[PDB]
């Protein structure tokens, strides 16, 4: 039945496919090749390849003909970290099915769901019958052989598992070697992040307090030490004189007549009379803004800094070795972590205390389990409001009886699913929001924590609220005596299958229309065009209307992940979803492949800090998986424990063992590279010229 | 066992302190007032405690008048530690017991075992009476208001530990800094242990290598880098040179006529007639040794250096910030660790390479678990021996018939008994030995694995042997049932020992003591040897620190359950307190520096004992209806995330010293050639 599903999909891909291959032959920049070679010197531009008489499969070619190291040079690192997590991966399920072909022959050999088990599906019930429910879970009798659908099967998947998770974890921490050595001068090597300094100064400025605390340390090494400052104001005053100088350009662009743009569009006011000769009228706003923003930076600068600061050092070997020291006896003061980039640090949410960091976070999590747990708690009363149908306040009165008798049995219940998608649309931004306030300098920490929430809900949303009941709001008061494992593990043995099936349409889902949408762009094309009719008419907003934004490794990651873990945890339940993984994986590498090559553009460094996360992450989906199994097999009555309880011990080792083994290598940089080969003579203003908060740029 | 183990440890500390008040009369070194003042300038030579007019409070007041700082000033600050460790733990014991007065009540009023529930005594459980086990496990009725046995005193004993543990650790973080800003110039804050330097010298030697690459990292600031060597051969050869060298101290007590000491009177030897003038018979024995001693330093200093150093930087700042750092950009090579003190760091174990280290930790932590498990299994075949009854061979018989009817029947238990003090005596240094083989560099790490091993069997030995009236697949199983009463039984007395006869044996050093005396009259004729005949050895953190925790596990555990216990463990501590303070300021002399770092491994474990008297209780109050998750479910979180609280915001002080307190003032110019003179094996000394 999943079929007709599976069939919409793949109609759907070749729909989009199609339309991409009818749009990218036109001279558009929002679609193939893209923003990325507009930018770089018409590099990757659609040159006599892409150009007139184009090959239907030249982006295929192109991105399949590509090189890590080619990659790694256009786009950054995390780009290349990200692709070996796909490839290594692929590498894993690939294998799996290499072995896969051994365990089919008993799915058809032996025929529980054929024998004597149906009692007309015990005549008060359905579920396992698609004729291939039968293939799946391998129908076993409760003690028959089984090896292959068994220990066997999980042992060698756990093998490969190690075998290419080590390999690969190698792999991108040379990679991550490669790229930090043969780097330039970039403004993260001779600066540090001290945030709790003690707040009083006895008698004296911040600033005066910071250059005597670290001058004590290290004489002789300094160019000088930049304070955090409560920069709010002079931020929310510069996005007001930014606004304005847009607007004046707006303005400005007429060339035909003076200009007058009332109020009413902007909403927030009421001078829509009021807007002639509106293209002066920003100057004086302007000349206001900027007085006022000249007064609150000086006042700023020398009245009220907080109590944490950035410092300077003037060699890459000082720099990169103080901020993984000590520096004082007692540990909750001068706490010192190495710098982010310029472009990734949070000032508002830096100048923490220590233990509002510690209580944010617990309290952030507990939001967030709590939020996960109650979720439709709300959406039900959502669901139960009256909006169901609304034909009484109807004023316009075009066409209401066209719509109520055709097309009405699907809206009713596509409004809950509004209702649900809309909730499903803020998560994510939702969870970059609450991870900002754990304290989280470092951007790309925030976008990891987000990365792990998402994950996390995702698991426990698909996993639990899919397979078995959800709502529990009454029955959280049964559960108070619920019996112990037992009856999960035999639920879980029960209930499988169907899941199986279930996650079998879903993968087939998102597969199919996540990656012919990615592929496509159709949807930014479709803004770009119409904000191009609309708004968009000057040079400078057009060019802005197509910036294309990172990976967004926030998002992509846990969804790809999830996949992840819906293969392995029923990698020999259901062999089926093996090829939907590896089909997954495969084209997932070359969509992205062509897109990282081709249109998006990274906003950050992280010189390949994502993959530990990702390792750490994959090896836990294993450990859940070996876990179903050794529970799984605990029902099909066999020698469950001395098979698998073993190698989950190894599996616990084996994270233990690379933690030990390379994670060190990847919070901190080196000293190697940070003495080897600096050849240029290092610049000292043009440093703070970096770390200078935007707002607060326009000073002596 | 109350009333006899009562009995048996106050006639025994009776005893003992008769015996310290009747010995310390005499001008005797390793007893009251010690070598401690001895060596040191006689700066505590034997005062009123000793000297005329004695006290037999003199000590008592002399310790209960001590101060930290005094302590500090004349011990090591790991003394100082231990004690705020004792003086925390009783502070907790004495708020539970301010407490305690009320809880006793609702046990006098109910008397579950008294009435009903008795059911013709159960015909299960019997044993000693002292009608205080009508007090014990609280014998309230199932569902009474029972607050006394229940949130109450737990949410207290909850609060006062968390202040407690929170006040002394924020305590010993301030006497940590305060010891380490005003030191001298000590060769370990001038050094790092590099010890995973990569296989190849490719074409040069090991230390050329290692000068070339720390100077590619660290220009101007160098000394030089000693490189680690197999001492093996060498420190043999030391080793037999330097007792050659004290056999010919024997010498110069001549006084008669030139003396004869056989070789075979050593042991290694059948010759008694090679006895002829020793004197010479030593000289070219010490001058082949000489030779030998010479020609191995100068082949292995030289030859095939192994694969690890130490390094020597010119600033305190640059060795102590260099140590936190990361040397290469892959983690497996160039490992980097602060440098241990010259006499606590361990070049045997040292060179190991992190796979071997990681493999090792592993091997051995399962295998001390195989033997805590399986303790009992050779016990019960060493008892079977024949041991039992030896009458039929015994040539001698004097008189056994006369006690086999008397009391060597008794004896006939003891010879299990013998055999469990066998493995007893021997644990310590077995443990202790096994944590040096996990690869374990700076002593002080492996004391601490030590005592948490024993602590880890002394926890799983005991409660197994008491956790509920412990006293062709068969033939194997079952023996378990044979032979685990026995232990239980000897643990219960021996930690019954453990309150009173233990402190009072440490306290009267008699058998220090006799061993001073018997070497005395022995053989020990000249002045260096008696002199280094009663070094009065370390602290021994090894095994007083698992013990003491051990009788705190004791105390928490059956604490409210048994509100009776509670004066039993604060009277242990109070008196351990004195017992300690009176040692440690006259006799004991620490072999480490270790600068409080012990603490952490306390705090951790005291927390540990303190969460798993939560989950007991939690336990026990589900047997006893009641509201079950009121008193423990949001407190035993409390617990667990406390010890992230007390983590995150206190340890990294104590795992690197400073940058601030570590740069301040070193006044005159540290010498470089005088921190090798302390670094140097003590083997390769005499060279180039």
């Amino acid at each position: 039945f999943g079929s007709f599903l599976v069939s919409l999909g793949t109609s759907f891909v070749i729909f989009v496919i199609l339309m991409l291959l009818f749009t990218w032959l036109s001279r558009k920049s929002g679609n193939a090749p893209i923003y990325y070679p507009n930018r770089i010197l018409k590099g990757l531009e659609p040159w006599e390849g892409t150009s007139l008489t184009r090959n239907p499969f030249a982006w295929m070619r192109e991105a399949l003909t590509s090189s890590e190291q080619d990659v790694v040079n256009l786009s950054g690192v995390d780009t290349a970290v990200h692709f070996v997590f796909l490839s290594t991966v692929l590498g894993i399920f690939a294998c799996s099915s290499l072995l896969l072909l051994p365990t089919l022959l008993p799915l058809a050999a032996t025929d529980n769901n054929i024998k004597n088990t149906k009692n007309a599906t015990d005549t008060t019930s359905k579920g396992t019958f698609s004729q291939l429910d039968n293939l799946s879970m391998a129908n076993i009798t409760k003690k028959s052989s089984r090896l292959w659908a068994f220990l066997g099967a999980v042992y060698w998947i756990s093998l490969v598992t190690y075998f290419f998770l080590w390999k690969a974890y190698k792999h991108v921490s040379s990679l991550r070697a490669q790229a930090l050595m043969s780097a330039d001068v970039k403004p993260e090597q001779f600066a540090i992040l001290v945030r709790d300094m003690p707040a009083p100064p006895d008698g004296q400025t911040q600033k005066e307090f910071i250059d005597s605390y670290f001058r004590e340390i290290y004489p002789e090494t300094f160019y000088r030490s930049l304070v955090a400052t409560e920069n709010s104001k002079v931020n929310k005053i510069w996005e007001k004189l930014e606004g304005y100088k847009k607007k004046l350009a707006r303005a400005e662009a007429i060339l035909a007549a003076t200009n007058n743009r009332p109020t009413n569009k902007t909403g927030f006011c009421g001078l829509v009379g009021k807007q002639v000769d509106s293209i002066e009228y920003y100057t004086e706003l302007i000349n206001e803004s900027v007085a006022k923003l000249e007064t609150e930076q000086k006042a700023v600068l020398a009245e009220k800094q907080q109590t944490a600061a950035v410092v300077f050092f003037t060699t890459r070997v000082a720099a990169a070795s103080a901020a993984q020291s000590l520096h004082c006896q007692m540990v909750d003061k001068w706490t010192v972590t190495e710098a982010p980039e310029p472009r990734q640090l949070l000032w508002q949410n830096l100048n923490i205390k220590l233990f509002s960091r510690i209580i944010r976070q617990y309290f952030i999590n507990f939001f967030v389990a709590v939020t996960i747990l109650f979720y439709m708690i709300p959406i039900a009363f959502v669901s139960a409001i009256t909006t169901l149908k609304n034909l009484q306040r109807i004023i316009p009165f075009i066409k209401p009886v066209v719509e109520i008798t055709a097309i009405r049995t699907v809206l009713e219940s596509f409004l809950p699913q509004i209702a649900l998608i809309v909730f499903l649309a803020m998560l994510p931004k939702l969870l970059l929001f609450l991870s900002k306030a754990e304290g989280i300098p470092s951007q790309s920490h925030a976008i990891r924590a987000a990365s792990s929430k998402y994950f996390i809900f995702s698991v426990f949303n698909v996993f639990i609220g899919v397979t078995l009941a959800g709502t529990l709001f009454n029955t959280v008061k049964d559960i108070a005596k619920n019996p112990k494992l037992d009856m999960i593990i035999n639920l879980l043995a029960t209930s499988l299958p169907k899941s199986a099936t279930f996650f079998l349409t879903y993968v087939a889902l998102k597969f199919f229309i996540g990656y012919g949408l990615e592929l496509s762009r159709i949807i930014p094309l479709i803004i770009f065009h119409l904000k191009k009719k609309y708004l968009c008419k000057t040079e400078a907003e057009v060019k802005e209307a197509w910036y294309p934004g990172d990976l967004s490794y926030a998002t992509r990651v846990p969804g790809d992940m999830l996949i992840l873990t819906i293969t392995f945890c029923y990698s020999v339940i259901a062999p089926l979803i093996l090829i939907f993984g590896i089909t997954y994986f495969g084209l997932g590498w070359l969509v992205l492949r062509n897109q990282a090559l081709k249109v998006y553009v990274p906003s950050y460094e992280s010189y390949g800090r994502m993959w530990p996360h990702i390792h750490q992450r994959i090896l836990a989906a294993l450990f859940l998986f070996q876990v179903v199994m050794f529970g799984y097999l605990g029902a099909k009555t066999f020698f469950y424990t001395a098979l698998v309880i073993p190698l989950i011990i190894t599996s616990l080792i084996f994270g233990y063992v690379c933690r030990q083994k390379f994670y060190g290598g990847f919070e901190h940089t080196a000293l190697e590279v940070a003495c080897r080969e600096l050849k240029q003579s290092p610049d000292l203003e043009e440093i703070f010229r970096a770390y200078i908060p935007h707002s607060l740029s326009s000073h002596k």
